[PDB]
């Protein structure tokens, strides 16, 4: 691992990086950054334990930012998480190693207003195919996914093959879908929202089901 001045010293600056729109960053658990802000002797005013075992922080470690069995709802900026760029992300993996059995929890950097944020919660959609609409199967998207990665993703769930063409729909209301026509749209130019349904339709052998 780099020695703890040069940790230091690049998360620091990496904390501070610019928000640019479309850029990825990561969530750290403030609990686990915390032991390794002592550990590194991070803050001028917290260098008690710097390089002390006592504070090693060990493995990132984001369990706590999880829903017991998804992130737990209303996690607060730097409070419950931090948020890390790329680059910080994976100099911190690199030095510490990630827990067993844990992914990443990587997002994207999206519009707030007419300033950015990290888009920490995903808009899950409820997917199905026309032949049977009760064989639902839910992921998660970000708003800036376009509606051509849904349907991709549907067409592998659902085993269609590239061949076949297709027509999207979303639901507005019972037995009342519209049509979504535009690949290139994002998520949020379409306004899906989540729990919302989308079912994709095959061309039959010869014509369109729907």
């Amino acid at each position: 691992a780099a020695d703890l001045d040069t940790q230091r010293s690049d998360i620091a600056t990496l904390l501070k990086t610019s928000l640019r729109k479309g850029d990825t960053w990561y969530l750290v658990d403030s609990r686990w950054f915390k032991q390794w802000k002592k550990y590194v002797g991070f803050d001028s005013w917290d260098k008690y334990q710097m390089g002390d075992q006592n504070v090693y922080p060990g493995p990132i470690d984001n369990s706590g930012l999880l829903k017991d069995g998804s992130l737990k709802e209303h996690l607060i900026d730097e409070l419950d998480y931090i948020l890390l760029p790329t680059e910080g992300w994976n100099k911190l993996v690199s030095w510490y190693t990630l827990m067993e059995g844990q992914e990443p929890i990587a997002r994207k950097v999206v519009e707030q207003g007419m300033f950015c944020k990290v888009e920490v919660y995903l808009t899950e959609l409820k997917l199905c195919e026309n032949g049977n609409m009760n064989n639902v199967v839910t992921r998660r998207f970000s708003k800036a996914d376009t509606i051509d990665t849904i349907e991709k993703e549907i067409r592998k769930i659902f085993s269609i093959p590239d061949e076949k063409e297709t027509r999207l729909w979303n639901k507005y209301m019972s037995n009342t879908f519209e049509p979504l026509n535009k690949p290139d749209s994002t998520i949020q130019d379409a306004g899906l929202y989540q729990g919302q349904v989308l079912v994709i339709e095959q061309k039959n052998e010869d014509t369109w089901p729907r």
